[PDB]
């Protein structure tokens, strides 16, 4: 209370105004119909989670992660794929909350490490680069 | 013919030491009953790809992959996740070869893209940071 964060759910798709609003502050503006679709994917696979902060009703960020299995060990860690708070509520907490909350949630799925991926134009160490070549 | 790459298959648990002897090269030792048991776990997934490269019948290298969903976009890309050649057989472009096949291997799956994180102690690009937290 009031902040809170929770998975999404079906009745998340009559709120796709708001979560087009987060993409588009992430970068990658869509529509409501391909979101839809987008969505429906992501969210009936039973490795994805997608973490939302409400405010007042309202999808305020997005966390959307991926638990993945170590091939190097018999172990699992989540992965942070996508991560925004929406531009009119930075500056307040809400990323440092929204994150935490990600960890706990992870921690809880038993991951044993959350990682990330960020561009360049806590407790997190930054120990790798990212190489990514279009196919 | 000769050097071929190919899927992880089940006659693959017979060749436990070999795969044993990559995981080393890695920097993770193990043994053979632990990996077996953390190789039936990862290869009954749908989305995770072992990839060997054999020469003459013997494991010299692998590339463990998984295959992701975008968050942002609705396609899919793969990341490698594990790639190790084989400490006897380097400097003779074994690794470009099976950087290659991953990449079609890849590109044959319809992904977009193929991505990694190298640590820091062929039309990549880098340009993001990776940040992990342990849990």
């Amino acid at each position: 209370m009031s902040i809170i964060t929770r998975l999404f759910n079906n009745s998340d798709f009559e709120k796709l105004n708001q979560l087009c609003k987060l993409y588009d502050d992430l970068g990658y503006p869509t529509n409501e119909n391909d979101l839809k679709k987008r969505l429906k994917k992501i969210t009936n696979h039973d490795d994805y989670f997608l973490l939302l902060l409400i405010k007042e009703n309202k999808i305020i960020g997005l966390s959307g992660m991926c638990k993945m299995m170590f091939y190097e060990k018999n172990a699992e860690y989540m992965r942070i794929l996508a991560f925004v708070i929406h531009s009119e509520f930075r500056k307040k907490g809400y990323g440092k909350r929204l994150l935490a909350d990600s960890e706990e949630f992870s921690k809880r799925l038993n991951c044993k490490a959350i990682t990330l991926n960020s561009g360049n134009r806590n407790g997190y160490v930054s120990n790798t680069s990212g190489f990514t070549k279009q196919l």
